[PDB]
């Protein structure tokens, strides 16, 4: 009995093996624009993807994750609210059944068709796993997808994803460059949060990009045909893997952009 997104497994239950699902800086967040307050003391964020190294991407049973080498510093994401250098550890989505819900984050109550999530660690802390037994210790950088016209630097995800179908199954995927997944814009949201899956972890600064790019109807459609399960079991179609805006509880949103 793993933890999903059904309705005997999904976000309602996690609470009982992840306590801290009830937690104090629980992610995603509902963004009320009109609180959110524009930050002065924001620095300017960088977004340093040029030298980035694709290594592979694997379903695994909750998402897809296009991974990436982060041995040296690479892909690194910088300023905004961040002290120091974060690495671009993995990429993957969350999306819905249906266009008109699939994000995580939403804007005054809005949801978007998916949210694409860039995961990063402090290299202050050497790995990945005791960044996230720090409370600054992962930066997700989060944008918006919506439906529309397609977006050219995703199709390459969308076309491997028939070779990784199912849970557990992986691919080779070099040289995928992040950097046409970007919107044109960096304005963006911050507040401190955690992981929105289990084992929701309260480590991360999350940057939610105020701009959404625009994917088709087709890449989107490709993938829900995904699956949560594994080969030669009963199909469960990847769709809806996303958790519910959390209560905001003592956080306040800043703004980078007046
Ligand atoms: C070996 O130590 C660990 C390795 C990994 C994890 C957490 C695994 N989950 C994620 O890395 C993760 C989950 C959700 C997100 S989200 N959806 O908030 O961007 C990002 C990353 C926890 C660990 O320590 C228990
Ligand atoms: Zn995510």
């Amino acid at each position: 009995h793993h933890w999903g997104y059904g309705k005997h497994n999904g976000p309602e239950h996690w609470h009982k093996d992840f306590p801290i699902a009830k937690g104090e800086r629980q992610s995603p967040v509902d963004i009320d624009t009109h609180t959110a307050k524009y930050d002065p003391s924001l620095k300017p964020l960088s977004v340093s993807y040029d030298q980035a190294t694709s290594l592979r991407i694997l379903n695994n049973g909750h998402a897809f994750n296009v991974e990436f080498d982060d041995s040296q510093d690479k892909a690194v994401l910088k300023g905004g609210p961040l002290d120091g250098t974060y690495r671009l550890i993995q990429f993957h989505f969350h999306w819905g059944s249906l266009d008109g819900q699939g994000s995580e984050h939403t804007v005054d109550k809005k949801k978007y068709a998916a949210e694409l999530h860039l995961v990063h660690w402090n290299t202050k802390y050497g790995d990945f796993g005791k960044a996230v037994q720090q409370p600054d210790g992962l930066a997700v950088l989060g944008i918006f997808l919506k439906v529309g016209s397609a977006k050219p630097g995703l199709q390459k995800v969308v076309d491997v994803l028939d070779s990784i179908k199912t849970k557990g199954k992986s691919a080779d995927f070099t040289n995928f460059d992040p950097r046409g997944l970007l919107p044109e814009s960096l304005d963006y949201w911050t507040y401190p949060g955690s992981l929105t899956t289990p084992p929701l972890l309260e480590c991360v600064t999350w940057i939610v990009l105020k701009e959404p790019i625009s994917v088709s109807s087709e890449q989107v459609l490709k993938f829900r045909k995904l699956n949560f399960n594994g080969e030669g079991e009963p199909e469960e179609l990847m769709v809806d893997n996303w958790r519910p805006a959390q209560p905001l509880k003592n956080r306040q949103i800043k703004a980078s952009f007046k």
